[PDB]
């Protein structure tokens, strides 16, 4: 047993909180906020040694990173912005970080009771996205 055992598994977004504001503070125009707000992805997270891989997958997009921790990497994200990414464990919460033109957003993943709860925040906008086992 290690490091990420309680997040491992498949995961399905149920509910979500102001995530149409957190899109359009990281600059996500119009048409690309209103599909992808539609979107209730699977996330499926695995590890092999020290390796982590998040897959993010629904209608709109899917996304892919494997990472090990503390250790940055590129990204490009759903909205299609070209990031510098680290993701650490602080307190057993997955703390993932990215950096893009002088920006940066964190996004937090935490197990709490049977859900794993994702928060994301860009500067005064927090959003709050529920996610159940699949
Ligand atoms: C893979 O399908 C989706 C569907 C819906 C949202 C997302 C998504 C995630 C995520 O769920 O990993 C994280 C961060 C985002 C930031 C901006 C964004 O703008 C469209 C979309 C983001 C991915
Ligand atoms: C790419 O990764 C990082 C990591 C840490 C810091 C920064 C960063 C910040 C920041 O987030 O505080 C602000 C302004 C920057 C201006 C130039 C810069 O050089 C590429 C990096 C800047 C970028």
């Amino acid at each position: 047993s290690h490091m990420c055992d309680a997040f491992v598994g498949t995961w399905k977004l149920v509910s979500s909180e102001n995530f149409d504001d957190y899109m359009k503070e990281v600059g996500v125009g119009f048409a690309t906020r209103k599909v992808a707000g539609m979107a209730k992805p699977n996330m499926i997270i695995s590890v092999n040694g020290d390796v982590i891989t998040i897959k993010s997958e629904s209608t709109f997009k899917n996304t892919e990173i494997s990472f090990i921790l503390g250790q940055e990497f590129d990204e490009v994200t759903a909205d299609d912005r070209k990031v510098k990414s680290t993701i650490t464990l602080d307190g057993g919460v997955l703390v993932h970080v990215q950096k893009w033109d002088g920006k940066s957003t964190t996004i937090k993943r935490k197990r709490e009771d049977d859900k794993l709860v994702v928060e994301c925040v860009m500067k005064g906008v927090t959003s709050t996205r529920v996610y159940e086992r699949a």
